[PDB]
């Protein structure tokens, strides 16, 4: 548990807000694991300093630098920058097992039981459910795996322009092999699904442990009324409201005195 | 194989067209199994006669009749009519194992290997992928199972108003148990997904064995140009076009001389 971690990634300040809320939500639900965040030089110094408070480890990744293992793949396929940066999660060999969570996820309950899982365990992606959604996955840091992923990234790219395509291509037995590597959908609950199959959300949505904010508007792009504790208009804003409650209650106060 | 069957359901003439195309597509791809269709008295006599040509067995279900086992459940929950009728698929104990396919599915390749599967095997539903989509499932006829399903239908209804909710509730270990009961998504490929995750469709859609026509427009509600062999406008109408090719080529000619 001391050598296990939740790992996220922020490549900018907007997603840094995501990561800060995510990390705060993990602390709120009393994870016994470490919290690590991949950051890039495009993340501002104050966001980085905030990340240093919320996270146990802030790891700077600069894929634009020739010294980075992924740099040559980035030059070949520059559009794969976010993915290549994310793949550095496999470089974190100080950890024996990690749960990667995208900075646009939100933890609603302790999910430390994810560390019982093996690489690669991920929840099904809605839309194409024989692919896993790469917003939340259990993996084992390994330079070997990292190199292998980089190699596939270089050779093939990713069928969807992101880490999800590449991770599915690499971890391609997921759909047909080992039900235990199917994380329950509630560990990576697509915010889109919270209305795409509304009866199912009503039936099973109360069990949500992780909400994954997808769609063209991320939580930080909403307006939140701190008096009514509600985002301003999707009659299930409960999750957005949790995100904003954490952001306004825990995250902003953390940054709010940086001017000092 | 002689006691195994594909089973579909038509509760009206529009879906009877679906069933006829479905059954024709199964014959086209050379199933060695029987073809059975549940029909209702709301299906016209000529549609029924067409079904008698395409299918090996046409089974009439009249849930509006007090003599039907499901009738009392129908009176209790009248909106569950389609589902209750569908559940009669479990009454077909002349078969040892069946693949149920909704009348809005379309077979693109032989799928007889589905009969290797056990009850309940179904593909994940996009949208809520810890539920299976009940458009295509492998099941074993059993009066006992039928009665148990009716009982749950009576007691609880269905969380989504259809067979899918009830079947998921009953076969609730699907998401967490036995990867072999996850049919590959290509055995029940949502027509909606054919654009909801477009990169995935491009990556894996060529493997489609069954297309499931979802959305507010069923294939028979489209206009098909027989000269250009294309439905008239979703830049993947290929599947609609297959459906219409079968309908215009095999199904309509079958009915076209009924006036005689
Ligand atoms: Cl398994």
């Amino acid at each position: 548990m001391t050598d296990q971690a939740f790992v996220t990634l922020t490549t900018n300040d907007a997603y840094a807000k995501g990561a800060l809320v995510l990390g705060s939500s993990l602390k709120q639900h009393r994870t016994s694991r470490r919290l690590a965040v991949l950051t890039t030089p495009q993340v501002s110094d104050t966001m980085r300093k905030a990340l240093e408070i919320v996270f146990d480890e802030v790891i700077t990744v600069d894929i634009l630098d020739s010294g980075d293992s992924a740099h040559l793949t980035l030059m070949k396929r520059p559009e794969l920058g976010v993915m290549l940066t994310k793949l550095h999660c496999w470089s974190l060999t100080q950890y024996s097992k990690c749960v990667f969570m995208d900075a646009d996820t939100l933890v609603l309950a302790n999910i430390d039981d994810l560390f019982e899982r093996e690489e690669l365990s991920a929840a099904p992606d809605p839309g194409w459910p024989d692919c896993f959604n790469s917003g939340v996955f259990v993996y084992q840091p390994s330079v070997e795996t990292y190199n292998q992923l980089l190699h596939v990234a270089s050779e093939q790219g990713s069928f969807d322009g992101g880490d999800q395509g590449l991770l599915n291509t690499f971890f391609n037995s997921w759909a047909t092999t080992d039900i235990r590597k199917h994380l329950p959908f509630i560990y990576n609950l697509s915010s889109i699904s919270i209305y795409s199959y509304l009866p199912a959300f009503k039936a099973f949505g109360a069990n949500a442990k992780v909400v994954h904010f997808l769609g063209q508007t991320k939580p930080w792009n909403y307006t939140y009324d701190t008096k009514t504790k509600s985002v301003r208009s999707m009659t299930h804003p409960q999750f957005l409201n949790v995100w904003w409650d954490i952001f306004t209650t825990s995250v902003v106060p953390l940054l709010q005195q940086f001017g000092l």
